């Protein structure tokens, strides 16, 4: 019943809040919709496969806070392999290269790749990372999805393709589905074009050891009793002195302040006593989450390294189930294994599949890129398709359509009396992220410290020192990358000669 | 507890079914979030009013099911005036009109609007009213927005302005916020451009005696206790034998089908045993509703139709707070008043303002439009910020973002073992609208009486005989209108 502050939600936002509040000296519940907590992370344990992450496994350099969490934690990280050569598979045929980025030859197609991705990186300049809507051009970027602005941008079908398969991949939505200004905040916040995708100093670095579901799992481990599993909230009331949480199995809670720790759009499952305010009431009908099947096929041996492949496949075109993938083996060298996404559309067009004619199509598949039948030889499958949940909506995050952030994106983490709202969707760096999620759980623990004068309002949003374990090269370009002409601007300096 | 089937949403679509299974010998329940019935309807009735209604209101030709509905419950309509001549204000500028459709005098800027209408409706052709994703260019027009769409047929700013505004004030949403296939679905399934947006012959002819909000009530009255007011279903279990169906006050009813008739996304508040499968429980993220404040400001006279006006503007621009009214006046003359939506961003951008401001707002709007210092002078003000309702989402109804109708569409009404789906924004024909609620609430109750053996397949979907009170005319285009060039036309003939 009592307590200071409920978390509704126990994913890694509402751990970290409820273990922030919790070290301060309040008395927290968490409320779990679920039978475990973890929430878009789950780290499936079997004998075949040791341990696996079916949802969020990657971390890399700039995000300290995570990092520094799971530190705490007891948790070690280890490096996604990229040793040997990645793929990029386009037309039928696989392009081994070194390097992070799929090199370009035609020069007209090179200045129009170069251009595309600089130029993502410089709209996004123009976007803060707290405020999108406030963007110069917010009104104009917000209403184009990102396929009008590729179309735009793009005057090789090369260039186009890539770029379609980048937004697939970071958001696990269509060009045509998502808002363009949405889009370049999203990747802009995530420290650019460079920062988001890159396995070595990018996001995909790293791993943690054992799953990052000991995340969650190690926090209610420390929380103990404070953790409600099985209590879907249903029912929100702030009439009263005390803020009453209803869950579904009947159970009512009393809290001074509540934290909202679910996607946006899964507050549409509560019930709110008085209604919520309009913007809100209608934002969280607006922000769907993306569409990803995980799958992770697993073989005796990482039979591709064998061929100086490291497993990454960048794999275009329609017949293709699986756009991208990484080698999932152990730091040990065993459970040999290919992690692959099915995205977007292909995860809806899929799921009519069985689990066995997936992996059938996976192997194939792979056979073709990596040239080697032993991929037609799997000794294990695990997949999970995060479309059917729930409690999550879908997987990795939340995207917003054309029009939405600008008309209601200011309410996203705007407190509703006395609710709170964490969740990685409300996060200013690595939103989308387990990164995210942590920097929004504390911020908005912090919210309500403030809100009872234990610290200064200057201590809401807090700076993290960067990790020493893992450490952050910069993002540089070179002078070519940065004054080469796009291709309009080729034609236009052709033009002036011309004439 | 015990019935035959549970009906969630007492609106004119739950009510609808709930009639149609009690008729034929069901015991049903009705389950109402709100304390009142009706939902996207609701007729207010005060001293100074009357009777106003503050959500849906219009019914017309080829409405038949909602006509005769509300003719069996004893209810009479009007017809909305549209005698006086309508305003198109444009450009700081009224430019008074009769016949439907505002004129336009420069030839290729009338070359661009009649292509444009033109186009619309041929496109709709393409689109099966039963299943928009089975369009031959589906994915094409699903993966554009109105805007894109706008942005391509209209060679000139008139048309794109005056297109602008019809997709506004038909979904009340943006034309970037809107898919073009669902949109060009919407358009065609209310019978195309020209019934959908008139008055005379169109969606908007006619209004009912005593407000809209007496279908759901005299079907309450009918039903009896058998509506439970304030019971939000919070809960459904199709595990066990029977269905299990929950309320947030701690009842639980127990039935052998149930009807799920709210909007679409408010199955969101809802929490399944066992969880939904994967289409749906994605496709009711997917799907919001539009946004819009009804206002309606009441005057001593009629005063408009002393300038040969019938009430009616069509107001462009970004500063005009209101883009379409219509005369709100009851038939006997009396209680004088403007009906003026307030749409899309609009209706976000002002829903600040305190509802003094906003009736300050619209009168200085209508002295401008209506050239006259009488509309300055309210008697009364009524409005409704359908925004705000949890248990609608928004008004009039859901729209469908770029890319959602093909990928999701087909699970729309596609039942869930024993939940069955009706609401408007399943329906074939006038989705959107009352008549949409009553076909979709009818037709679900049909499938369970199949479901049921006790009807056969080919009674599921029925026809509905044309009323005699409000016959339809056909609508008709010129030989010109027909075959004049478009802009690009005009420009390869040259
Ligand atoms: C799913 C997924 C996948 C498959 C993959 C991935 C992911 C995912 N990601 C993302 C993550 O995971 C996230 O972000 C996180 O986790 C989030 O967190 P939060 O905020 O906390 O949330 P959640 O989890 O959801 O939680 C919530 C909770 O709550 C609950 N509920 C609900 N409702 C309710 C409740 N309770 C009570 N009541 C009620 N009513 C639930 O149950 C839960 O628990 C990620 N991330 C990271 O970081 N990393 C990674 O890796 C990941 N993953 C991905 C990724 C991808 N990547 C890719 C590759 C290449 C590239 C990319 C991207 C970009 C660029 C490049
Ligand atoms: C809001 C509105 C407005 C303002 C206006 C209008 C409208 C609206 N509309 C629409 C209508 O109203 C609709 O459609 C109907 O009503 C619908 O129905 P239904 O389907 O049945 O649905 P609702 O109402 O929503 O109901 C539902 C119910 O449920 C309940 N819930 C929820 N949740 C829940 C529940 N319960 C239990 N549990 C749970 N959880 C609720 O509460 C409810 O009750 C319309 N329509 C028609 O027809 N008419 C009219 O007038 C209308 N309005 C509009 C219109 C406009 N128009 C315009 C002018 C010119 C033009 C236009 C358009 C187009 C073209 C042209």
């Amino acid at each position: 019943n009592k307590c200071d502050v409920v978390v509704v939600g126990g994913g890694i936002s509402g751990m970290a809040a409820a273990k922030l509040l919790h070290d301060s000296g309040l008395n927290v519940v968490v409320l779990e919709a679920r039978d475990r907590v973890g929430g878009r992370t789950y780290t499936l344990r079997n004998q075949k496969v040791k341990y696996v992450d079916l949802g969020g496994s990657y971390v890399g350099p700039t995000q300290n806070r995570i990092l520094r969490l799971a530190k705490e934690l007891g948790l070690e990280t280890y490096k996604v392999n990229e040793v040997e050569r990645l793929i990029h598979h386009v037309k039928g045929k696989s392009y081994p290269f070194r390097g992070p980025f799929p090199p370009v030859w035609n020069p007209i197609t090179y200045l129009d790749h170069n251009n595309f991705w600089r130029t993502m990186d410089d709209m996004g300049r123009e976007i803060p990372s707290d405020a999108p809507w406030k963007a110069p051009l917010a009104e104009e970027w917000d209403n184009m999805t990102m396929k009008e602005l590729l179309d735009k941008l793009c005057w090789t079908e090369s260039a186009k393709q890539l770029a379609t398969l980048f937004v697939n991949l970071c958001v696990t939505a269509e060009t045509h589905e998502v808002s363009a200004l949405w889009f370049l905040w999203y990747v802009k916040q995530c420290g650019g074009t460079t920062r988001i995708i890159s396995t070595t100093n990018g996001g995909q670095e790293r791993k943690f050891v054992g799953g990052s579901g000991q995340v969650s799992e190690r926090i209610m481990d420390l929380l103990g009793d404070r953790v409600k599993l099985e209590r879907p909230v249903i029912y929100i009331d702030q009439t009263r002195e005390n803020v009453l949480v209803e869950t579904l199995n009947h159970e009512m809670y009393e809290a001074k302040y509540v934290i909202s720790a679910i996607p946006p759009t899964l507050g549409m499952k509560i019930h709110f006593n008085p209604p919520l305010p309009m913007m809100r009431n209608q934002m969280i009908t607006r922000v769907p989450l993306g569409s990803v099947i995980k799958c992770i096929v697993y073989y005796k041996e990482p039979f591709w390294r064998k061929k100086d492949y490291c497993g990454t496949m960048i794999i275009d075109g329609e017949e293709a189930p699986v756009a991208y993938t990484l080698d999932d083996t152990k730091p040990e060298g065993n459970y040999a294994a290919i992690m692959g996404f099915i995205l977007a559309h292909k995860a809806r067009k899929l799921a009519r599949l069985t689990k066995e004619e997936r992996l059938k199509k996976l192997c194939e598949l792979y056979a073709k890129v990596l040239g080697s039948l032993e991929a037609l030889e799997p000794v294990h499958y695990e997949e999970k398709n995060w479309c059917e949940e729930q409690y999550s909506g879908g997987c990795y995050t939340t995207y917003f359509p054309p029009g939405i952030l600008t008309q209601y994106g200011r309410v996203l983490r705007q407190p509703v009396d006395r609710i709170y709202f964490a969740g990685t969707e409300t996060a200013t760096h690595w939103s989308g992220h387990m990164e995210g999620a942590v920097e929004a759980g504390e911020r908005a623990a912090r919210e309500i410290l403030h809100a009872m004068g234990k610290i200064p309002e200057d201590e809401i949003w807090q700076s993290e020192p960067e990790s020493v374990d893992v450490p952050a090269q910069p993002i540089t370009t070179t002078f070519l990358e940065r004054h080469l002409p796009s291709v309009p601007g080729l034609l236009r300096l052709i033009g002036l000669t011309t004439i």
